[PDB]
């Protein structure tokens, strides 16, 4: 072990010789030059690629622990409805007749109203922990590590992120739970020898476990009493508060309404019947004693909202955070499948940074407004967490590079993509943070991005198709491909997404540093700053390609091959 000296502040690039810039004659009017370059860029006919293929879950498994999946009739129905479903035999003598588990599973599988099939094709690992006996209205559960161990055995070792749904939890908020950070790891569920907190730490830290929990409904509700407001997540949903290293593999799920409803009856079962409120708001909590749990001011960092409705049968539908959690579990499993190189934490960030905003005017409904509904905020809130889940947007990859956590720092997104894999990030990505591309595979940024922390290409390929607001650095083993509409250096605030291109906002100090490979296509790509090529670097122009550098072109020495 030998100490290192810190590097003296110097910027050697200040001494790099410059290369003649063809645009130099036009630089007397920088505004006009920006305008012309941008016009040419916008009129380019280059196409923007998209990933069109989806496996729809078919290549992965997903866990669920709920009331009961052991009834032989039910099993046969579920086996037919969801090909490849696996059932875990009970680990103890508990029994349950509650259909809560099945109702949660239906949502998780994206089941059609007619119950013929699910749109999601992942293989559920369905475990039974209900203990309410012969009473079917009794939803009580008895979780244990023994069951979890059996669930995790069914996951393929090669499945990097392993999503598990938990639509159950304590009738107590995390902050009110009678435990401390010093004693939380002393508690064992009945029958276990391993404390649950310790178990969950192992799963999250070593096994890519991603645990999705219903945030909670009401406090102290009974069959006849709607109980009180629950103003923070339940104990298990909020466990990272007491065990910080769980956060990276934890999501609490607040139940909300896609569209504001009004109560219009109760089925013989006790099940609600509601109507769409005329001109109702979008993505909003319920009113009065119908209102479900808030995330609260701590857990909001690992919280997200989703639709709180079960799959309707004959116009009646159960309501609860129990039905919101499985939607998040499903979206997480699908995102993990598509971006199978992501860590569990990167999947959480993907979901959190692609949500829709909450309590929106009814006029924002409809497909034409899908992007207008996007939440663009750099922090979560105590009611909704990171906002309303959007599975479709999540599947196009992260929507912000920034810290999304209470206890960590996810400012830098470390995209490690292996050889033979290509991924497309197709959303507009905002945020204070930035991107580090590693592994031998390829990442495309296909949209107008406003994140401020820059991109570093350490290995494999990064491809830029449109605006990249902040600086870009290609290191020695990295490769950057610039497409005709690429623009590096654009003055957008880190907390906004780009919604109009204004040429006046093209910068003159945002630099592209190349110590590896830069490949240029078209004649219209722009660097709003300097192009700096270092010893050992390659600059390749495909078929007469040109790069428009608004700053200076610099080379480390005469050995560098650029133009």
């Amino acid at each position: 072990s030998i100490p290192s000296t810190p590097s003296t502040p110097s910027v050697p690039e200040d001494n790099f010789p410059t290369v003649a810039n063809p645009l130099d004659s036009q630089k007397g009017n920088i505004s006009a030059l920006k305008e012309k370059l941008n016009r040419n860029r916008e009129n380019s006919t280059a196409t923007i690629p998209t990933e069109t293929i989806s496996y729809n879950g078919s290549t992965v498994k997903i866990g669920i622990l709920d009331s009961d999946f052991t009834d032989p009739v039910r099993k046969a129905q579920l086996s037919a409805r969801y090909p490849g479903i696996e059932f875990i035999p009970r680990v103890n003598s508990d029994t349950s007749t509650s259909s809560h588990g099945v109702q949660v599973l239906e949502v998780m599988m994206d089941t059609l109203e007619d119950r013929t099939k699910g749109k999601a094709k992942f293989k559920a690992i369905a475990a039974s922990i209900g203990n309410g006996g012969a009473s079917e209205t009794n939803k009580s559960v008895n979780p244990n590590v023994k069951t979890y161990e059996k669930v995790f055995e069914r996951f393929n070792f090669n499945q990097k992120v392993k999503v598990v749904n938990q639509s159950f939890g304590a009738d107590i908020t995390i902050e009110e739970a009678p435990y401390t950070k010093n004693n939380i790891r002393n508690y064992v569920w009945a029958g276990d020898s391993k404390p649950f907190a310790t178990y969950f730490e192992e799963k999250v830290n070593n096994d890519g476990g991603l645990f999705v929990w219903a945030a909670g409904n009401r406090k102290g509700a009974t069959e006849t009493n709607p109980g009180q407001d629950m103003d923070s997540v339940g104990m298990e949903a909020g466990l990272p508060y007491l065990v910080n290293d769980l956060e990276k593999g934890w999501i609490a799920v607040v139940g909300i309404q896609p569209k504001e409803t009004v109560r219009v009856g109760t089925a013989p079962d006790g099940t609600p019947i509601v109507n769409i409120k005329p001109n109702g708001k979008l993505n909003i909590h319920r009113t009065g004693t119908d209102r479900l749990a808030y995330a609260g001011d701590n857990a909001k960092y690992w919280s997200i909202s989703a639709d709180d409705s079960a799959i309707p049968t004959a116009g009646r539908a159960g309501i609860g955070s129990s039905y919101a959690a499985p939607r998040v579990s499903r979206a997480a499993a699908l995102v993990a499948e598509k971006f199978d190189w992501m860590t569990a934490d990167q999947v959480r960030q993907t979901l959190f940074t692609t949500t829709d905003d909450t309590e929106l005017d009814a006029s924002l409904a409809g497909n034409a407004n899908a992007e207008k509904r996007r939440r663009v905020k750099t922090s979560p809130d105590y009611k909704y967490g990171w906002g309303m889940l959007n599975q479709e947007r999540a599947l196009k990859g992260p929507g912000a590079f920034m810290d999304v956590t209470k206890y960590g720092n996810t400012n830098i997104f470390n995209a490690e993509i292996p050889a033979g894999k290509t991924s497309y990030f197709e959303n507009k990505i905002f945020g204070f943070g930035g991107l580090v591309k590693s592994g031998e595979g390829t990442l495309h940024l296909t949209n107008d991005n406003s994140y401020a922390g820059g991109s570093v290409v350490n290995r494999g390929t990064l491809e830029i198709h449109k605006i990249h607001s902040s600086k870009v650095t290609v290191n020695q083993a990295g490769r950057l491909v610039l497409h005709p509409k690429a623009l590096i250096g654009y003055n957008e605030a880190f907390f906004n997404v780009i919604t109009t291109v204004d040429p006046t906002r093209i910068t003159t100090g945002t630099n592209l540093r190349n110590k590896g490979i830069v490949e240029v296509n078209g004649t219209t790509a722009i660097i709003g700053g300097d192009y700096i090529a270092y010893k050992g670097s390659t600059t390749t122009f495909n078929n007469g390609a040109k790069l428009n550098v608004l700053g200076n072109i610099k080379v480390e020495d005469g050995t560098v091959k650029v133009l």
